[PDB]
Formats: structure tokens, C-alpha cells, sequence
């Protein structure tokens, strides 16, 4: 089939990439970075993220693979020594696929609307002034948030920024999204829930400005200053990312190796 | 149908109970506290919990209802002023039901095995000495936990003890369980994940002793000192609790009213 | 003596200010906003902060007073109804003074050095890239910090930003400074202390860049992007802020009124 | 002078102890475990604690020393390889001393009063029922605490249990005590400060029962069920523990070695 390979650009990753291509030349495998069916990422989770966003418009016809030339990653979870064996069963096809939920982000302005897809998380901070927003869940005013910002994470994103904010780690088979607070201000006057919140499919969490209508919004690795913002809208996406499964590497084992010890 | 009513035992709750029975006498409704089909709890969430455990062996033939004669509760979420209107549509049947996941707890000894069902959570602390256990997830050693204890919470339990330990609040439609740490000790020598963990159905979290084989285990409101413990076993239950639905009272609205302001 | 009065600029605060001046005209009291001996702040703690920084070069010849025309504040802790009684004993002098510690901040560049004085706290975040610094305490490498940023707080500052980051509240009679982490990243690879740290007088906490030499540094309300930064240097200041004491209002009572209930 | 040596009782520690005594026999040094002037602890911090409490009635005539036959400890901070060099300068006297603050704990009953001295911390939990106490600071009602319990820590104790509860680490030269919450319950109905609190000398923090008058009180390693308790009283002690100083081992270096890496 068609396939392509991105690289972290360092010497190690470039050389591994040329090795796999040459190995791929020994099989029925076209190199196409336009309509590929297999996308191999070599480097770290960041390299994987870029691969994800480069092809987010053909998600349902692609199976991703991550190779970590550095430390183990949650997406780049295959060591370089397994490349040549990776090449072989990728080519002989007939592999199993696994899919993770994704986070849909909608921005409405006073123009139009902008939608984004996030594999890790989307965050909202203010443009310099104080960050204050009203939090509406399924059209009910839940809280007025005053603080540094908010973070909505996918299941697999919970080991990234979400983890640093006290969020829970959840198994990526759970179709859900998790919202955490960044340095919330709490007194008798101003009240937030404190706890992280976890939402199922079809629940819509909407942020609405109170004073400042300008917010710095991040979506995975992108960070853009949006102006004249009327609403920010979060929900579990209908789209999934598909991984090529060649081995048992449990998410919890992946969590242990990254945080307890390898 | 058959029905019964438990009360918090205070003057307010007893009198409301006699009122609903007398109201029930105006309908085709037998009072049976042996094989009832409707269980009404009047008081607080604790009163509801006791009602839950009193009839946990007939869960799939019962629809529960909570009335709070005190503050709003997450299970006793109907105000006393709605009792007489509650009586009427309960009697004319034809109401919708809603179900929450439950937590199965298994204890193995060096005799036999003891299983328990929890609506809020189950906790494990030590008998006085230091609490130390190895944590195995789906048969993989995940961490050696050293600290005060651990807490595994159901979805709806996440607003109770789980919340006090930094756990996330999750919507009770998510079939999952959440594990949190109690005062974990972390240094170069001893390492825990810190983050709360959220598990889907069919994942088995097993606690295994390292030195002391005696643990104080709680299951909702029960707390019993188990001796000669070989293993503690947590997983999402196959059994669900069924609620009688008479009105829209969203869980998140219930969360707002309890923690942000009513 | 000489005195001056700043105002939050809102209608309420301006009118209270003219009232106190007219009241002051009934006494031996010159209005001088150049070499005053009494500085009265009317509005909130922010109004007080500005008053503090406007005159930070004559700290040892000034006694400050805060009046809150809005909610109670930790610096503006006198209600508007006590203005006219405030005017009288301020004028008849012979009052007691109280002093709080201050935080000295030094910035070294590759030009020269810039020093700043902070009444609440100073924070360090990165210019957009990832924030990474080595933390040196009294010339010993303590940790490599990777995360959103760091915050060093004075005693009285601990109820502000410090509180939002999990820092402890400490009595302002303790000559100390407290450092807290902002969303620290912790794994097997990267290790921070997590806990907040509290330092006595004469301990020097130094931040040193690893890659990016550009940091957004805040000092109370100022926030400036410093470039080509070689070192950031924190320590308890030799200078103190002096308050005019007219009544017993314990810091802990002030803490209760602001966070538990008034 | 007179001296004595306690041991962790393991083979390693017993043999090191006999070595130092034999080494001590080569000097003007009497072994007296009744009125000693030098107390050497060999094992861990727990061994040191026991040594501390064994002689807490002669604190002002004793200089302590800790040797760790296991991992580095905050009190047992001398490696076994330095024993013979320890023996020599201890004997030739003329060494510097360093002192850490201690925590006084008073318990009043409906008989009399019981006082205790703590080197690490004192904790208060309930006898099985729910733990609820009113918190009075310098005779002002500060909060009604509902939760698992409270912990008051000395400066040097802040690296122990205090650290596990989110408390700050503070330099032991600061004469202060720190109070932290154990799983506090917070809602609209029940309100705690959340933040850890740090108190200077002469501030009196008093716990008073609301319903249950029975509390499990810990003081370092002791844990005793006190009944008919009218009040628990915390404050910085007038007594200090004195250490023999033979080398520069900064507390912060000690913190780094224990938590970041050795
Ligand atoms: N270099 C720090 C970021 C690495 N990273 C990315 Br990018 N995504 C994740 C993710 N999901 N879990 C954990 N770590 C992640
Ligand atoms: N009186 C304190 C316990 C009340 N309580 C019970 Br009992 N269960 C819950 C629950 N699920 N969420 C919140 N609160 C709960
Ligand atoms: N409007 C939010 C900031 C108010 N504020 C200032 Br400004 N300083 C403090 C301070 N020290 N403690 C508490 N609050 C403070
Ligand atoms: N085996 C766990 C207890 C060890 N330990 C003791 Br005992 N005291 C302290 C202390 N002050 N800081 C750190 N650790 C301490």
C-alpha cells in the first residue's frame, strides 16, 4: 500500500527512516505522502503529533505508528531496534487496528466559526489581562472561573499537560474528555469546583467571556491569539485516530514505564 | 405494586414517611419491605446508602428514590415539598428508569473469599502499622504503594471521599472506577503515580500485601478489619443500581448546587 | 505632618478621598505627594500595591494605610465607615507601626543588573517556548525545573498567587520567602521537589537558564519580557514596609474573613 | 565526657556500635546511658527519634548525632564510613552545636492535662466516627474542620508526614510550626482553608471537639487513644534539640539528596 514516514530531523531519526524505506523497497509498498494508508513517526511524541495534524483530514484512512529514537513515548512507543521487524508485518498487512478518542474544539466569533481537532488537549488562557470565563455545561451555567486558564484533555492526553494540573489518567478506551483548572482563585467571593471534571460523549462544555474577549487558545502544539471571541466549545469528537497494532503494549504498562521506572 | 420506605429516624423524616404511606393508601400499592419494587429513602445520602445495602440482593427488581429532609444530596435529591407529587406518579407507574455503575470488591484469604458491592467507594488502610501494598493492574505489577491507604470510587461516588483526595468528578453514565492515593510517600526510594487513575469495565486492579497481611477495609459505610488477607480485587460490577426518573435533574446541576451554590 | 491619598478612581473612592482631606484640613496636616509621611490607599489591595510601588524609594519614612471601598482586602483592611475616625488619630499622631518583610529580586544580563522590590510576589514564566531553569540555592544546584514557571512570595503575599498554587499561608511576622511550582512536569526523566519551599533571611535562590534566555518576569503587578537573562536572584529584602496600626486586626482573622466567611 | 549509643538492632548497626565504643575506649570518654552528654544514633531517622524521646527530659545537656546504616536520613545524615572519624572529633570535644525548634502538644481532659514534645509532628484523627473539630487560633474561632484529621509539623518534620499532605518544606532555622489538612471535606455547607498554615513562635492553635470527645493522637511515633478530651493545644516549644556539628551538610542539600537524587 501507500505509506510515508516523518522524522524528528535529527541524525539518528533521518538514518532510521532511510533504513525503513530501503527495507520497504523489498515489498509491494508505494511511498506517497499525499494519500498514504500508513504513517510512521520516528522521534518523539511531538514528532507523532505533527504527523497527526499533517494528515488530520484523512484520519479514517490512515493507521499511525510511532517509533521513539529517544525516551519511550506514549505515541512513539516502539524502540528503534524493532524497525526492521516493523517493516515486515506492516508490508504483509493483515494487522489489527486500535482507535483513540479525539477532542473537537469550536471557536465562535463576532468572523464566523473555527473548528480544531486535538490529540492531546486544548487550553485557554487570557491575552495578558486576568482570565475570567463563565462555564456552561449542556447549556447550564456551572461556574464563573477566575484564574490562569483551563485545559480540556483527551483520554490519551491525560498523561501530558492534564497530568501536570492534577488531572486523572484515564484509559484511552473510555470515550471521554477531562477538564482541569490552572491556578484557580477561590475565596468567599469567587468559587470554582477545584476538582477535575470528566465528561462523556455528547456533553458540551462551553466557555463564554465575561470582560476580555481575547484569549490565547492552544490545540496540542499550536497556540494562537483569538480576538473578538464569543464562545469556545468543547466536546468529544466523532472522529477517532487509528493505530496499527503489532504487539501487546498496555496503556498502563506504558504509564508505568514512563513514570514509575523502565 | 409493592413498595417500602426507610427513614432517617428523625422526627421530620418519620412524619413525611407516614404522609406518603397514607397518600399511597389512596392507590393500588401494597406495602412490602420483603419483595418491594419501589424503595423510597427519606433523609440524606447516608439514609439512601443504607437502603441500598439493605436490598443489594434484589437490585435488578428495584427502582430507588431519595428524598432529602435536610440539605440536598446526590442520591436524596428530591425536596420534601415534592413528596405528594412523588406519590402520585410512582403509583400511576409508567416512569423512566436510570442506572448507575457499581463497584465489585473481592477479598481473598489464606478462609476463602468475600465479595462486596459498593455504591460510593471502597477504601483500604492498614491495621495500625505502615500501609504498604503492591498494585497489580490486569496482572502487571504497576507500583508499590506506601502511605495511608487507597480509595476506589464508583462514578457517582466521585463526589464523596474521592473528591476529598483530589480525584476527578465523572459523569455516572461512564462505566468506570477511579482509584486515588491517601497521603502517598514519594522519594527516590519509593515511587507512586500520584495522579488519580480511572479504569474502564473489565480492568482488574488487585492489591497484594508486602509485609502486614491485615487491613481495615471500608465499603461505603461498613468498615471491618480483615485478617490474613492474600488479595484485594477491584473491578466495575456487572450489577447496576436503578433509579426512578420523574424529572430532569442533571448530575452536573446536582454538582453545582452542592459545591458552587444553590 | 505631610500626607497623601491615592484612590481607585471610581466614584465611591474619589468622594471618600475628598472627605478625608477636608477632615484633614481641620488639623495640622500638609498635603504633599512628594515627601509624605502618611500614605492612605482607598479602594482595593491593587490600589494599595500601586501606592506601595509609587513610593518604594522612601519606604522607611512612610506608614501606609489601606481602606477598602469594596470587599475586604489584606492591605486595604479598613471599612469606609471608619474614615473619619481614621482621620483623627492619624492627625493626633502617636500611633504604633507594624512592618512586613519584602522580597528583593535581582536580574543579571549579558546589560548589567536590574533590581526590584515586591510586596506580594515575583513570578517567572517563559517567552512562549518551554520554561526550563536550573534552581540553585545558596550556590548548590537543587533541581532542574521544567514546567509553566515559578513563583516566589513574601509572607503577606502568600494569600495571593501563592495560595492558588498550593503554597502555605504564613504569618507576615516571619521573615521568610516561599517558592511554589506552576504545573511542574515530573517523570523518571525530569524531577522536581513538588512541595513548596520556605526560605529564611539570607538564603539566596538563583534561577539560571538552560536553553532559552528570555523570560516573562512579573513583580507584583508589573510584567516585563526580559531578554538575554543570565540569572534571576531571589532573597528576603533588607527593606520593610511599615503600616500604621490603629486597631487589632489579626492576620489570621483577616484570613478567616476573606476565605471562610465574614 | 559521658556518652551513649543506640542501635537499630540489626546486625550492621550493632557491629558499628561496638566499633565506635572500642574506638571511644582510646579516649577520655565514659559510657553512661543515664546522664550522657553525647547521644549517637545508628540506623535510620526512626532510630534517631527513639533516641530523642528516650532522653527528652535532658535535652539541654545533650548533643545528638545520627548515623544511617541504610539510606540517608534527615537526622541520621552521616554514613557508616565516617564513624571512626566521628569518634575522634567527638572525643577531642571543641565542636559546634546546632539546634532545631520543637513542637509542644498539650491535651486537657474533663483527668487534668498531658503535655508532649514532638520532633517531627503530632497528628489528630478520630476514634472511628467522623472527625470534626473547631479550630481556634490565639483564641479566635478560625474554622470548623471536617475530614480525616490534622497534622502539626515542626520545621524539620516538614520533610516527613507534612510533605505527604501537601505541606511546605521549611528551613529548620525558622522557629515555626506548620498545620496541614488530611482529606478535608469542602462544600457550601462545610468550609476549610485548604491551604497549609505556618505559625510563628507564641501563636497558640487550639482544637476543640464538636461531638465526639475521643481522638487518636500521634506524637512522632507514639499513637494513643485519648478519651474525654476537652482541648488539644499546639505551639512552638521553648525547648530545642541540639545537634553536634562536625561538617557542612546543608538542609537543602539534604532535601535534594533525599528527593531529587543522590
Ligand atoms: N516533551 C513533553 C511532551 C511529551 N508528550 C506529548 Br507531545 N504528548 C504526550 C502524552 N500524551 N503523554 C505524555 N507525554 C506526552
Ligand atoms: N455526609 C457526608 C457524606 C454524604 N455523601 C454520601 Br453518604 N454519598 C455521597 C456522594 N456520592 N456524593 C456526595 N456526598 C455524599
Ligand atoms: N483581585 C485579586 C488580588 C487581590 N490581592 C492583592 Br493585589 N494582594 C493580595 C494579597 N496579598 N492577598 C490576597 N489577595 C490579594
Ligand atoms: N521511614 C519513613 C520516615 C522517615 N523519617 C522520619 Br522517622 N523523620 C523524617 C523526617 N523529618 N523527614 C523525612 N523522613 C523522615
Amino acid at each position: 500500500m501507500k505509506y510515508m514516514i516523518t522524522s524528528k530531523g535529527d541524525e539518528k531519526s533521518d538514518l532510521l527512516r532511510l533504513n525503513m524505506i530501503a527495507g520497504f523497497g523489498e515489498y509491494d509498498m508505494e511511498y506517497d505522502d499525499v494519500e498514504p494508508e500508513i504513517v510512521i513517526s520516528i522521534g518523539g511524541d511531538g514528532t507523532f503529533l505533527s504527523a497527526f495534524h499533517q494528515y488530520e483530514e484523512r484520519l479514517d484512512e490512515i493507521a499511525f505508528i510511532g517509533i521513539h529514537t529517544g525516551h519511550l513515548g506514549f505515541y512513539a512507543d516502539w524502540r528503534p531496534a524493532e524497525a526492521d521487524k516493523l517493516v515486515k508485518l506492516l508490508a504483509k498487512g493483515e494487522y489489527q487496528k486500535v482507535s483513540y478518542p479525539l477532542l473537537k474544539t469550536t471557536v465562535k466569533y463576532g468572523k464566523k466559526e473555527a473548528t480544531y481537532l486535538a490529540l492531546n488537549e486544548s487550553t485557554v488562557k487570557s491575552s495578558g489581562g486576568p482570565f475570567v470565563v463563565d462555564v456552561v455545561i449542556n447549556d447550564i451555567h456551572f461556574e464563573r472561573f477566575r484564574g490562569d486558564g483551563l485545559c480540556m484533555s483527551t483520554p490519551s492526553g491525560t498523561t501530558a499537560y492534564n497530568k501536570s494540573l492534577g488531572g486523572a489518567l484515564m484509559h484511552p478506551s473510555i470515550e471521554a474528555m477531562q477538564l482541569t483548572e490552572m491556578a484557580s482563585i477561590n475565596n468567599r467571593v469567587y468559587r470554582t469546583i477545584g476538582s477535575p471534571l470528566v465528561f462523556p460523549k455528547h456533553h458540551v462544555v462551553s466557555l463564554q467571556p465575561v470582560n476580555d474577549k481575547d484569549f490565547q487558545i492552544s490545540v496540542d502544539h499550536l497556540s494562537i491569539l483569538h480576538r473578538d471571541v464569543q464562545e469556545i466549545r468543547y466536546e468529544v469528537s466523532a472522529k477517532k485516530i487509528h493505530f496499527a497494532r503489532f504487539r501487546s503494549f498496555p496503556f498502563w504498562r506504558r504509564v508505568h514505564d514512563s513514570f514509575i521506572e523502565d
